[PDB]
């Protein structure tokens, strides 16, 4: 908590000017079209447009903490709506243009967005998910599980067990869930396009996964307002708001960003939906 390295916090924001931004979002378009296996990696930056502050941005939790100030939340976790970005990733999965989604976010919004859990690795866990210590059954709740650091919640497993239910929020010392990390790693290795959205890429091994795609000749796209640990290993860096980038991209892709019907949980990815015919690229 005190000994914890919170990495580089408060680094200046970069804003690509409009014409560099329009060109970079078309190139990202081209790369989605060109790619067989696309993995998205998300961090706290995709939730700030929902009122949830990030960790290391100008008003990040750790950033403000360093300057003796407090993060501000403009919502509760329960009343937080998924962003245009969140709902773009749902539609990209539904049309078969997103193979796997890796998130370091505990804010619960990917799942609440209707995003299929069998295509999602939540590397730092989920505020709404408790897990039985025995059968390992996960309960996705409507309100945040009131503990952090993998403690007893109070409730017991109800599988046809009475096992002690614990939060999925990793403490500083707790290693990542093996299943989620294993699937996030395999997806990242096999990807030919890893795209990062609103992460500074500073936490091992979460931040390193997008680099594995680069091995084997995979392309790496970083989308982030601030520099990030692996900017140098990126084939494309887009310095702008992810909502704006993802709305331009979906628009280039011929895709609608679907309505969020409110909190819904989808265990398994449904069969893929029609998508637009691809442009002639080369
Ligand atoms: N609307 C936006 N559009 C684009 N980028 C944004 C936006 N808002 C913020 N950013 C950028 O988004 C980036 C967010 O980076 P960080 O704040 O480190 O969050 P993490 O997900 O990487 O933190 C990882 C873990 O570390 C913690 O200890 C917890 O365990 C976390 O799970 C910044 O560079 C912002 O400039
Ligand atoms: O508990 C917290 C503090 C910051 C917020 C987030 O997901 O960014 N989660
Ligand atoms: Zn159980």
């Amino acid at each position: 908590p005190f000994t914890a390295d919170k990495g580089k916090c408060g680094l200046p924001e970069i804003f690509d000017p409009p014409e560099e931004l329009e060109r970079k979002v078309w190139e990202l378009a081209r790369l989605v079209w060109q790619s067989s296996s696309v993995v998205f990696h998300t961090g706290a930056g995709i939730s700030t447009a929902s009122g949830i502050p990030d960790f290391r941005g100008p008003h990040g939790v750790w950033t403000m903490e360093e300057r003796g100030l407090a993060p501000k939340f403009d919502t509760t976790f329960e009343s937080a709506r998924p962003t245009q970005t969140h709902m773009a990733l749902v539609q990209l999965e539904r049309v078969g243009l997103l193979r796997f989604l890796v998130s370091q976010n505990v804010d619960g919004l990917h799942v609440r967005s209707g995003f299929p859990r069998d295509k999602l690795a939540e590397l730092h866990g989920n505020m709404f998910v408790e897990e039985c210590a025995k059968c390992k059954t996960q309960y996705v709740r409507d309100t945040v599980v009131g503990t952090m650091g993998l403690k007893a919640t109070g409730r017991l497993c109800t599988v046809a067990c009475r096992g002690e239910l614990r939060d999925t929020i990793l403490d500083w010392e707790d290693s990542l869930p093996d299943r989620d990390l294993a699937l996030a790693d395999e997806a990242s290795r096999n990807a030919d396009l890893s795209i990062t959205l609103g992460t500074s890429l500073q936490i091992r091994p979460s931040g390193n996964l997008p680099l594995a795609t680069k091995r084997r000749g995979g392309r790496l796209v970083i989308v982030n307002l601030q520099p990030t640990k692996h900017d140098r290993h990126a084939d494309l860096r887009i310095h702008g708001y992810v909502d704006e980038v993802m709305t331009r991209l979906m628009k280039h892709l011929g895709l609608e960003i679907p309505a969020w019907d409110g909190p819904r949980v989808l265990e398994r990815a449904l069969p893929p939906l029609p998508r637009p015919p691809t442009p002639k690229l080369e």
